[PDB]
């Protein structure tokens, strides 16, 4: 007959093993090769003002232990109640760009543990974390962004503990999973990160996300009504030189909208000290509106006196300024959505 | 026998009972039949694309090893205390970005066993759970908020969840919810998850949840209304008052851009065309043709020769009548539709 | 006897004492009597619809494992830390969305036995409790928000629950809410509720609050009043300055839907009409009228012939009297009915 | 013959270990009168007092002094002993609360942050560092020249007035760390000692109480709040420097400044929560409002009573402007001379 | 010897070790040598008067009892479950609101030892510090945020800290901040703290915060440009038009009162006069002396007679020259003071 779970698991880690969780596999050896993947169940809360995003993932990590093997079943691999995960040894991995972490107790620890004939260990944890993600915001909203999660250990330097990548398949997303203002591209790169201290040299591994803003909801709510504003101040132009309180007030209320409209859209972002693609649509449909008011500023001025050759002069203004504005808007638009399309 | 004996020889020390194996450890998995009593449902949020329910969660199975012949009881209630001591199923649910027990004044648990060794063990959880919303149709849109209940350390062949066949979802008499209406059926289907891992049980409920009407009627639809027919109280004005009608047909403009951005303020950056998007759109064609059609009343009529004086005046005595019903024959059209 | 001694045999290692076996065990229910001090009421939430409590939780029952007569004294009071080896209710709040103990600087807890066996248990709780609300009348609504006492896994034949026959709920004097009046009475009633688990006890207090109606004249009612009585004023202009009287007229339009949906901020998104929309509504009448009155006397003045002039001027002359009239008219109406 | 002095060791473990008998769960002098335990406070940081939730936070180190006869010891010549902070556990110690207390917390970053000390006769000295949130109601009737009492009060949860029974130090009860400064707020010097002692139906439970007296600081109001208005009512008297003629330019400036006024009204009652009284500041803006909506009225009665273009009425309606260029800014002087000089 | 027995005789069962006597506990101080590697720096609040910063921690000092000879290794990396076998220092941060250790996926702690018994003592924390801000000059300023190391139960007789000589700050390559530079430059220095319950070490270390200017040139400075540069447009405008001119003076006036308000949204109610609000003042005067130039204009060509009318024109021709010389001039003062 075969022996029993219980006293297996006390021979094999428990009481009567000697098994010290203390000492790593192979310890007076060379280094644990620990093989990290990553499965992504959710990936959202992309903050632009914190500069920082959230993910949910079951990180799986893989190493052997000698101590381990066992040849009392004839199954390739055992699945333990994860409880036992205390009683033996682990690595200590951390996420050195995480601004916050917490594990899943509900309804029980979001813990899996599996060990093998050989001595491997398959141990995957179910992890929420905040991720730090510096953003370049110069081409928003057409930016690209590229959001990092590093993979470290704190106390083995790499002489004793060293990560690796799977190499089938290391980051692994949820079938269907969406972000709303984001599109996640398939490919993610993966590198070493492998961080020198005062302390000695750490294993880091690395994986790059690469986050495509979705350009619709701009369209919709900042260039269109941007656009509206601008079409808006042209029909000034059509509007009778003697009607000094309409031309006036119609130029002033474009102005005056475009100024709001464009703090408005600054106001989800984080406060930086350069030039943002946006800023640039902005002031340059600011001048498009504020030359509309300095367009009758001009035939109010010339046409003081009214003589006709003056009354003719000033009428001569605003024929060009109706081709003119709508011509040159048109130029801009070529130029702008070109170089941001290009590159 | 002394209920402190029998729990002892049942699964205490002189038990030999061990919680890190599973019944029937070495057969066929274990069969949990669950389901969940709904005592708060709420915070349906559409910017962060989540909900949060308050639940109690039962889960059934049969445990051979705690059958008991010692009390004539068909069942016993425990002291949620020992489910320390018993082998439970680790059930976690998938869609859950928060989840916290209930520890006020004491756990929120129960622990009840019957004379074949079927276990009842109920828990009151707090849940907050994701729920990707599609907003084409807001504010006339149904979401499908889901909830999956699954196994996430045992695979299929040690361990198989499964719904109630009698009433698997229960909600507490007279929830209501401010926003929505919660549908009385509600869907049951498998969510069997294949990672590299291996195959793990998953089950699943979806909740049908419809908007109410009523509140976009009073804040969204009624004073874009008021904007749209105030634009045409500057074709009853005289085309000398160029102040007046420019004025007028400015500030309904711009009112009207201030009320569609407002309504938009509550909502995620989606970047698809909502129903809201296309009643604004058009509330915005009629205010700003309505300014469009007095810079023509006003350039048509530059010299004031009686032969353009009244050429101009033609426009607005066909602008009265023409608007209001191009507007009804919109509303007749968008009111179908959705 | 020395307490240490006398612990050890009571509750303690040599007293055979087993928390989890309820007093009676074999007998009738356990009769627990319960009343709350609260220390503090606040944080009345309309759109997230709950309040938050401060309280004192006081349990009273009869355990006769705990009766003594080692000491004279009617009572002991005891560590707190000898909770952990008593059996005691696992009373929760069925309506709770959160809640805490207090460990600052130790655990908030009182323990007393006394002769005869009886438990005194008070606990330092701070409750986030649901309260859902009618908002038909705001803002001169009153909201009554509950609290139910309820117990987890006992069913009727075992644990009952009772609130005290003097004094089960105490307020902290000199307690006020700055925006409600809690009413003194409280109303007890029983809650019991039926799951597919069994018969559960639950015991229920209802308060009462009345919303104070002095922030909303200064910052609803009042303003309201200024922009419609500004509107008026309209009617004292002279009617060939066009521009005047209709940027009066508009201004006063959309003042008046910036003041009525900014009101609605802070509000849950109910689909039902409340009191405020109506005055709100009404208020937007009057405003929007005074604008087409205008249109009337600036449509009926086209031209210039003395006949129309004056008829133009004799609309302005009645609207003078009767718009004050017909407003106070109005709210003669609106607040008698509230 | 001078023997070696007992190891640190064996000395905890007859005092308060094992070899003890020593029972945390017993009070000093059990069977006597109360124990008297003298408290003092440190304000390391005062702060977050909002007006809205009505309340504030404060972090201090909270010493509490008893004498236990259990704990005094001979084998040591030293008037103290610096006892770890572990040992807390195995002492008994009051049951100190607060009673206004929303939140509050221990530190234990890096490790607890506690004291303890022990004295030749039995005297123990006891710090801990906690945060606490703690309620104060305010009465805003003279805001934003508001003066708040913010009380704290520490409480015996469990023990009745003949077991224990709290006292303030009699020299320096509470202490302010040095050059602490709060940005909206002076917390005055003199701060009241009192007793709060509680009767519940469970009995009489010490209680004593400290208020501090928190003074609003004015100049934020001046710069942010009354200069603004003040702008706003003499922007409204240059409309009595303007052509009667000009109609909608007297009009749209009389509108502008009654709306602009509104909504600086309406503004300053953002941060503050919904009371049901009069306050200082809503007198002020009603009387600004006034000033404003008169000037509006003001052209009402010039547009009125010169509606017939003869002269007798347009120097009649001239009359009124003259009038109102001198009465406004007097009256609106002596306004403030009231309103200043009340508060 | 392996390495668990060698664990048991140095600091567990068989050594006799206590972990609540410090080392040379009858001699003189421990002295603990103090380094920061900063991680990340961020989360900087002006209206909470605070930032974030998460650390590695490290504590040098020399432990006797735990010298080695076993082994011939220069040090032992111990696993971190051993911390709590030994002594270590009760380092706290004196102007720490909040702070946490971290636990994913195991305690973020190091232990190494030396064969002399000095200790190596690294954690990760996570804090949020105070830093009370003098805004001034702001948005020009500059901030210093400290960080203070202190000892809570040992007085300076038992206990005394130091920064290491060599490189005791250390930023993490490539680290930036969106608002500020920080400065390569830090301060250190001592704190010892004098409180009634004796003399406790404490050693500080100070960031230099420059703000960054480009945010506040695009968003704040150049915006109050074009509202002043968009009030001198009135000044080619014809006098007649009163409603033009009055219009345009009183919107600039308006539309500058808010772009002011709304720049001191972001910061802290205090009570002392800051930089932009001298730029925003100033402004201010600039737009509302605009507006005051059309009244004096408007007043002295009451009656149409030449010599007025020519009078108020010269007075356009001037201010046409004049408020752009002045904001010239101002802009020239204002830059260079600050
Ligand atoms: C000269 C200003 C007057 C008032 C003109 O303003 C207007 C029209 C009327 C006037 C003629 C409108 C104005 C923009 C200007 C034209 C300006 C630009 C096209 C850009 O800026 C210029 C000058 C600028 O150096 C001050 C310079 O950046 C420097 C410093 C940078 O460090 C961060 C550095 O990266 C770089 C290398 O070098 C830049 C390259 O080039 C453009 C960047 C300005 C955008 C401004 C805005 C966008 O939204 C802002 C806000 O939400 C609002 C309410 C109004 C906008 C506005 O006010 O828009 C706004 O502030 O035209
Ligand atoms: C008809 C609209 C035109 C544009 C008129 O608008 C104005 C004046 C000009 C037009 C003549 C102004 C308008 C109110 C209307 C008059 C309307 C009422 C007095 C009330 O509503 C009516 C119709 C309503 O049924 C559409 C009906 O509800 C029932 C049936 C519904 O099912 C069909 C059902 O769901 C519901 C639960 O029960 C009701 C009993 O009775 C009143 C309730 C409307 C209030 C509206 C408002 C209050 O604040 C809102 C907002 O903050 C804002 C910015 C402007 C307001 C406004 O716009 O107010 C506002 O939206 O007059
Ligand atoms: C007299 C005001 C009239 C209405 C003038 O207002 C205007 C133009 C029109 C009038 C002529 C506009 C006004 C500024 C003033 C001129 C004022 C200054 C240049 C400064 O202030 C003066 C007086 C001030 O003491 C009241 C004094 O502070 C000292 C002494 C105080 O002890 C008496 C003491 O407590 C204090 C701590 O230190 C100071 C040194 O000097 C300047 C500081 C004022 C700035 C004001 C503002 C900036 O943004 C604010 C707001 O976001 C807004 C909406 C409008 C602004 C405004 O309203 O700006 C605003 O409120 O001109
Ligand atoms: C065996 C451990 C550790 C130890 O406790 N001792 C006594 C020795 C003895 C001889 N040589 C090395 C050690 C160290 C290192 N090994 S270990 O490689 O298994 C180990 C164990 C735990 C660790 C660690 C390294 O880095 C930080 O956490
Ligand atoms: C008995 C357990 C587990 C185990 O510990 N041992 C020693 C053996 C021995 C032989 N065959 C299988 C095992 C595994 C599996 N069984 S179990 O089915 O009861 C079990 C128990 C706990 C588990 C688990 C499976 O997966 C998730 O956590
Ligand atoms: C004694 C307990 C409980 C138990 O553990 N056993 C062994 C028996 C034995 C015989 N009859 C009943 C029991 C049950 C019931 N009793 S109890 O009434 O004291 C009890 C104890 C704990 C409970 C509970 C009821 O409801 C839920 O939590
Ligand atoms: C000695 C304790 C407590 C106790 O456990 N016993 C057995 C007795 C025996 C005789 N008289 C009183 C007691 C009580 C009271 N004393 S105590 O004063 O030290 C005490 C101890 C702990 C307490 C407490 C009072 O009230 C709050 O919690
Ligand atoms: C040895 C400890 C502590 C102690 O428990 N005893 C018995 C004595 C005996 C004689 N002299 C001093 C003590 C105190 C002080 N020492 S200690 O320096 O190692 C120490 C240990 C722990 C401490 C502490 C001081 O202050 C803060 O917490
Ligand atoms: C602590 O050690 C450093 C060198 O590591 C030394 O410079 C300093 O003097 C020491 N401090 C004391 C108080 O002895
Ligand atoms: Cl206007
Ligand atoms: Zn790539
Ligand atoms: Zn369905
Ligand atoms: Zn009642
Ligand atoms: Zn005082
Ligand atoms: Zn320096």
């Amino acid at each position: 007959a075969p022996m029993s779970p219980s006293d297996f698991l006390d021979k094999l880690m428990g009481r009567t093993s000697g098994y010290d969780a203390r000492i790593r596999p192979n310890f007076k050896g060379p280094p644990v090769n620990v093989t990290c993947n990553i499965f992504i169940n959710s990936f959202g809360s992309i903050a632009e003002t914190t500069m920082d995003y959230r993910v949910n993932i079951f990180l799986r990590q893989k190493w052997n232990d000698p101590r381990l093997a066992y040849s009392e079943y004839p199954d390739d691999s055992l699945d333990l109640d994860p409880s036992m995960l205390d009683s033996i040894w682990k690595p200590d991995l951390f996420f050195a760009n995480e601004k916050g972490a917490n594990f899943h107790e509900v309804t029980t620890d979001n813990k899996l543990l599996r060990i093998f004939k050989n001595g491997n260990v398959l141990y995957s944890i179910r992890l929420t974390l905040t991720l730090s993600c510096p953003m370049d915001l110069k081409n928003f909203p057409m930016d690209v962004q590229t959001c990092i999660m590093q993979l470290e250990s704190f106390g083995y330097t790499m002489n004793d503990l060293i990560f690796e990548w799977q190499d089938e398949a290391p980051v692994q997303v949820a079938e269907g999973l969406t972000l709303p203002q984001f599109l996640l591209k398939e490919e993610k790169d993966l590198r070493y990160c492998t961080k020198h201290y005062n302390t000695g040299k750490f294993t880091c591994i690395e994986v790059r996300f690469h986050l495509e803003r979705q350009m619709g909801y701009y369209l919709i709510q900042m260039y269109i009504p941007s656009l509206l504003i601008v079409i808006l101040s042209w029909v000034s132009f059509w509007i009778n030189m003697d009607a000094a309180p309409a031309r006036v007030a119609l130029g002033i209320t474009t102005v005056l909208t475009m100024t709001t409209q464009s703090s408005g859209s600054r106001a989800s972002l984080p406060k930086v000290s350069y030039v943002k693609a946006i800023d640039i649509w902005m002031a340059v449909c600011l001048l498009f509106v504020f030359s509309a008011l300095l367009e009758y500023a001009a035939v109010n001025f010339v046409s003081r006196a009214g003589t006709k050759v003056f009354i003719d002069r000033a009428k001569k203004i605003d024929t060009i300024s109706r081709a003119c504005f709508p011509l040159a808007f048109l130029i801009f638009n070529i130029f702008y959505w070109v170089i941001y399309k290009i590159l």
